[PDB]
């Protein structure tokens, strides 16, 4: 098998050869077994919203042409998309809610393993929300902030403040005029599920406006999740680490944190340091915590924990034979890990009541007992390391250097070395003079349909040569880090002269003797909210709305319902938004036209659906350059 | 075409012949055009929860055997079912929320068309919730009740009170021990959507326990909806009216209220009386308001408005040519009505922001302007009546007599004529002595897959001959009313001797000179909560839990996601629950076994999946008789 048709990651290719030798089925094998996939589902022309279904509609030809209840193709496609947006929002609802409850418990004395680590961020959030700080104890300000977070999940006398207080007033006014501001996060999720149920909303424009509103409930949960995680665990600052399977160490207890929530992984990191002698008594050098997916990004950004792998290739970390434990909370975990564990020795451990996998070991993890729960979990890992005394392992000797930790606060601080009292101005100056053509955010998943990382790297290379400032989160950041895009040594090879000049000027002012890295890692998927904060701050400084800025987004290999919600709120806040896999919309030309064209007249953003990455890069550059022209700039 | 293969309703058959002559496509034609339907969807073996899909699994044979991410058949089936339960709960969330906001506005002086009509019910609800009434103004008690209703949608320091205060403590304890009490209505909906999204919950038992909990959030919304509608519009008492298409009148302005919420239909009823002279000036005898679906049930139960038709046959009311307006809010409205209106003359009017249909006229309906909005709507209806001056219409001369209005309060009052201070005892006495074998609730929809009404009438006939007390709601009540099961003149033909003796004794004590009807109509689908209140009161009076009572439920022709949620909470509160159409579970034997067997060990209820109605009746009788035996009674 030509493994570069499956992944462009050479460590993943090596593990794919090992999996094939050993007869271990992978995600790529399960994909091949699924082909050809159902074209009704691929196009969006299938509905199972009642027990008269399944209903399908032929994309072309003869009957069936309409659902049994009379639902048209437009209605069926829009309802399916809306449910995907609601499901993404629900994942960020649970994540943010988790952190809100943890902060509340911490300041009520009920969870002593947690505390206010970033007091400055706590006070700035309180100020943004309108919560008074003068004369108040930190623990009382934090209680108020946690209560406000919980209140945004339901209707109240204000709209969702993690929308209205984080976008410029001009953008809030545009959205309010179209009825798009969410009333409550879980309120919107429930209204979507209602209006898309049988015999309810059946007008594509009305349905899609509901979808835009629910996508802003997802943005709110992301921004809430970042705000709360920064309070509890610290705002990221620049860090240096490594990525790819070579960060595993045959002689250590290798423990992957995988899933999403730092409430769990951050404690694993600190406890693992305390249990080092306990690990050495078992014959290991220590506990080697490594990251997979977003929770790996969280501990990479805050602590420099090296990233082992991401998304589609997560099983490969197990195939090395050296992964002693995989510690899970929720989201983006292939349930195949539980069965592969049987073959690879790995102990897969779930920790959250609503996210169990048959055949995994479950260790309930309560914030009230976090340290005790973490020691129980890590002792299972040490037990597993001892069982592989004497077995060979195959860890590919492949890793990259990763400079990361570029929270919005960190970026503003780095820029402030060039202009202390007007930190955004050096960035804007270089946009205006052409040294920075625009900004592109790469975000979202890998997807087995796309050779892993190929779209992220192909599009990133073309944009960097054209002097685009590239930022990245989630498994987009994972794709770019595993291919060297976060190593400043690659600036000369990857970047246009103008962008290199800017990256070098900023880095030298930060005492680096070298540039910032080619791509700025802004964190996890909830940390797409950080990109929003940066873009909104640039909008505010310029006095224009986000739909006038030369800023675009690319979910180049999207997979999860969260990525659909992300793409939709990127459009709703005003960005040209590329998606590099087909969402289930092509069976309705009216819906496609709304999402790629007429929504421009509502929010100023729009989707760019393009599966060829070189063409996608051209289209993203055209969108950036159209925004430049609209500001009167050369391009 | 043999129209009795489509519907057992003879008025519907006549309209099917008219539709065929005129070339108007119906729901049955769209069903035929859909056959054969997709077997992956029929069995539940399809997943579209991420953009790597669609994934399918062959029920038998070779690959594909597992989803791309590793999701097994058990996980895929359970996740799809859970989303259907969440969607049903969301429909009842929106309905109940609507009423809560209306009550709040009414007592805040913001909606003068609405008021506290049932002060006794207001005070009993407040007492059940723990809200003090002594020394308080009604408007303040009502504000507190509305605030408590809204609070149950989100997490707080108590669980959902419209669950914990409406079931016996012993049942609440059983549910709490299994972690099944909902924390908040919209909270549970969002948690379902999260845990069923890609890479989250992947254990069938864990997923299904989440589904049971979310089904109790649906029960809460139903019970909240009934409680609030009774406060605002009056608790039903016995009423006499008629049903079927013959209630339309060629010489009147015929206006159907269709959908769910009495906030709209109840005002239509009162305003239509005030506009009678305005209608006579246009040449009509008056405005003839008729009911379709649940909102028709609501105004039938409270005002005796005749029911025109239900569920699957709703288009047929338009085919008569005499339907001048169809006034819609949300749920169970076939969107085909908007296109059929073009051919039939009918003015289809939507009124709710989240439920529009392309091609219908939209008239926003604000509770603050209810009377003004209703007059605008009814004036469109009068305009339409005038346009059919001189056209022939074909109204089948087919109707039945319907005695209805059996709220739980009404049933208790009727029984109190036999035992004033212990009203449930005469019912229990007749259960014990065999005159009443048990109780069966028929509920839920019609479904185009089943000849309309055939399962409801076939099963009801067999149970009535075996002396089962039969109660009904929703389109189950609609099916039974359109076939004469709500006419006391049919008691001798339909009922066993024991049941006839009881129905006659109760009716004679109520001054009727005749029995109660063969089937007691307990109202709309939210009014399945009334059946809960009756059964819980019987449990309390006997000192046993609901899973010991000889009470069963039958969703004999289920369709909507709401009906899946209903069947699941009937199981969760302890009832043997028949479903007469295949839910998408047969592709997983483990899930089927949980839902039909091992859940007995958790909640004491269980599903009975049986598509043959004579066999279903036997199985329901066996379940009733097993409960009789468990109480030591003859059967
Ligand atoms: S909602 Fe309409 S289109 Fe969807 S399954 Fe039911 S009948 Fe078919
Ligand atoms: S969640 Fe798993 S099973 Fe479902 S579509 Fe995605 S890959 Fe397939
Ligand atoms: S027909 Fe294949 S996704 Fe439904
Ligand atoms: S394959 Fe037909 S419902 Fe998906
Ligand atoms: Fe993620
Ligand atoms: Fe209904």
């Amino acid at each position: 098998a030509r493994q570069n048709l499956k992944s462009t990651d050479r460590a993943v290719q090596q593990m794919l050869d090992k999996a094939k030798r050993e007869g271990i089925q992978t995600v790529w094998d399960r994909y091949e077994a699924m082909k050809p996939q159902c074209g009704f589902g691929e196009t969006g022309l299938c509905c199972r919203h009642c027990l008269q279904g399944p209903c399908r509609i032929n994309p072309f030809g003869d009957e069936p042409k309409v659902g049994i209840c009379g639902a048209t193709a437009e209605v069926i496609v829009a309802r399916g998309l809306d449910r995907s947006i609601a499901a993404g929002a629900a994942g960020h609802s649970g994540h943010a809610k988790h952190l809100a409850h943890t902060l509340k418990k911490a300041v009520q004395g009920k969870a002593a393993s947690y505390m206010i680590k970033d007091r400055t961020k706590l006070h700035s959030i309180a100020k943004r929300l309108g919560i008074p700080t003068e004369g108040q104890k930190d623990e009382d300000i934090a209680l108020e902030v946690a209560k406000a977070a919980l209140a945004d999940f339901h209707e109240k006398d204000t709209p969702v403040l993690w929308v209205t207080t984080v976008l410029p007033p001009s953008r809030v006014k545009v959205l309010s005029a179209h009825g798009l501001i969410p009333a409550g996060i879980d309120h919107e999720i429930a209204e979507i599920m209602h209006r898309t149920s049988m015999g309810c909303d059946a007008d594509a424009q009305n349905l899609l406006l509901g979808g835009l509103r629910c996508s802003l409930a997802d943005l709110a949960g992301c921004y809430m999740g970042t705000d709360l995680a920064d309070i509890l665990f610290g705002t990221p600052a620049p860090v240096v680490t490594e990525s790819n399977l070579g960060v595993l160490k045959a002689d250590a207890v290798n423990v992957a944190v995988h899933g999403h929530n730092p409430v769990l992984s951050d404690i694993i990191v600190s406890v693992s340091k305390e249990m080092e002698n306990e690990a050495r008594a078992a014959g290991a050098t220590g506990i080697n915590v490594v990251g997979i997916c977003c929770t790996g990004n969280e501990v990479l950004m805050r602590h420099g924990i090296p990233a082992c792998t991401h998304s589609v290739s997560q099983e490969m970390a197990m195939i090395t034979g050296a992964l002693d434990a995989m510690i899970l909370d929720y989201q983006c975990i292939q349930p195949s890990v539980a069965t592969i564990a049987e073959c690879t020795g790995t102990t897969v451990i779930t920790t959250m009541e609503m996210s169990k996998i048959t055949g995994a070991t479950h260790v309930n993890f309560a914030e009230e007992a976090a340290v005790e729960n973490a020691k129980q979990i890590l002792r299972l890992a040490i037990d597993t390391f001892k069982r592989r005394k004497g077995k060979p392992v195959e860890i590919p000797n492949i890793k990259t250097k990763v400079v990361a930790g570029f929270s919005t606060e960190a970026i503003i601080n780095a820029l402030s070395k060039l202009n202390a009292n007007d930190p955004l101005k050096p960035l804007i100056d270089n946009v205006v003079n052409g040294n920075i053509r625009g900004v592109c955010l790469f975000a979202g998943c890998n997807n087995v349909k796309v050779p892993q990382d190929q779209n992220f790297t192909t599009i990133a290379r073309k944009l960097l040569k054209q002097n685009v400032l590239v930022v990245a989160t989630g498994c987009g950041a994972g794709a770019l880090m595993r291919h060297g895009f976060m190593d400043p040594a690659n600036v000369d090879e990857l970047c246009g002269d103008g962008l290199k000049a800017v990256l070098t000027a900023i880095g030298e002012a930060n005492g680096l003797g070298g540039p910032l890295p080619p791509v700025l890692h802004m964190g996890s998927c909830v940390d797409n909210s950080r990109a929003v904060a940066l873009v909104a701050a640039l909008a505010n400084r310029l006095g224009v709305d986000l739909d006038r800025l030369p800023v675009v987004a690319s979910a180049a290999e999207a997979m999860h319902e969260k990525a659909v919600a992300l793409g939709t709120w990127a459009v709703t806040i005003g960005l040209p938004t590329h998606i590099g896999v087909l969402p289930p919309i092509t069976g309705s030309l009216p819906v496609t036209q709304i999402l790629t064209s007429s929504v421009k007249d509502i929010t100023g953003g729009y989707f760019i659906v393009e599966l060829d990455p070189e063409t996608a890069a051209d289209k993203l550059l055209a969108a950036i350059n159209e925004r430049r022209a609209g500001l009167g700039l050369p391009w």
